[PDB]
């Protein structure tokens, strides 16, 4: 029987990625498209070793594209989340990005309501970015220790908003709205963040989630329909076995549907939760966040 396959490839401006081609996939059926956007330091190896999505691609018949930051971009290989040129749609890393996804598109059967976007640390400061450029693209993102829209708009003040947070994330989620111009439309949203994380203070990941109310209660269709908070409507409490426990908030809009969801790891540090010691920046004690936003993201199709 079919064998399932860690390809890479480059889009046509050169961006390098990985593809998992699940063993499921036989060009029959489009699939849903899961894009990682490693953190500073890593690469695509590194960030599926420690995050195991190609498990769960292999088991829930998906696939998994992994775009590069080479350190020619950054020096600390960091996607250039708090640079302007790297914060809009059709310029710099958000058009890489989705190049890469259209680069995927041409060559496989891809479900175009199921495109997703996730990524620890500047890779979910990254996929903020995706989700505010690009909503035409992905149904839904999913954000592990990052950042709001904008949270900075130099070097200087990323290593600020890093340990305070950015701004006023109203502010912030209107100008994630502005970003999304003519292609507006409600974007779910899953963050993990670690309450013991001293690299991204999770004031971040607070913010991540007000930051998103105020974008999708503005792209919400219907002046008053469809609109959403950051209240938490539900609290549940989690407890992984012989490791850590979380609270975990689910956001629900007006027609009482989950639009987003914040998971806080207690003692956490910067790290995708869950996952493997093979790769770097991960907790093993913590939840699967890989199986937790899969789940997310199979229930927010566009």
């Amino acid at each position: 029987g079919p064998a399932g396959q860690f390809i890479r490839d480059t889009a046509p401006d050169g961006r390098v990625y990985k593809l998992y081609i699940p063993s499921g996939y036989n060009g029959s059926t489009p699939l849903p498209l899961v894009v990682m956007l490693h953190g500073c330091t890593q690469n695509p190896d590194d960030f599926a070793a420690g995050t195991e999505m190609n498990v769960y691609a292999e088991q829930n018949n998906f696939l998994v594209a992994y775009p590069e930051q080479p350190s020619s971009a950054n020096l600390n290989k960091c996607w250039n989340w708090f640079d302007s040129n790297h914060q809009s749609r059709g310029r710099g890393e958000p058009a890489s990005i989705a190049g890469v996804v259209e680069d995927v598109k041409r060559n496989y059967s891809v479900d175009s309501r199921r495109v997703y976007a996730a990524g620890l640390s500047a890779g979910g400061a990254m996929s903020v970015i995706m989700g505010a450029t690009y909503p035409d693209v992905f149904a839904a993102i999913g954000v592990g220790s990052g950042l709001e829209y904008k949270a900075a708009t130099s070097m200087t003040s990323a290593y600020m908003a890093m340990i305070n947070g950015g701004p006023d994330p109203v502010q912030q989620g209107n100008l994630a709205y502005q970003a999304m111009g003519s292609h507006a439309r409600v974007v779910p949203v899953i963050v993990f963040h670690g309450t013991s994380d001293y690299t991204v203070y999770p004031v971040n990941g607070h913010q991540v989630i007000s930051q998103w109310a105020q974008t999708n209660d503005r792209a919400g269709d219907g002046v008053d329909n469809n609109h959403i908070d950051d209240q938490a409507d539900v609290t549940m409490n989690g407890s992984v076995p012989n490791g850590r426990t979380y609270t975990r908030y689910l956001y629900k809009d007006q027609n009482g549907n989950v639009v987003m969801e914040k998971i806080m790891v207690n003692g956490m540090g910067h790290a995708w939760s869950g996952g493997s010691t093979a790769g770097t920046y991960t907790d093993p004690a913590g939840p699967e966040a890989s199986s937790m936003m899969w789940s997310f993201f199979v229930n927010h199709p566009k």
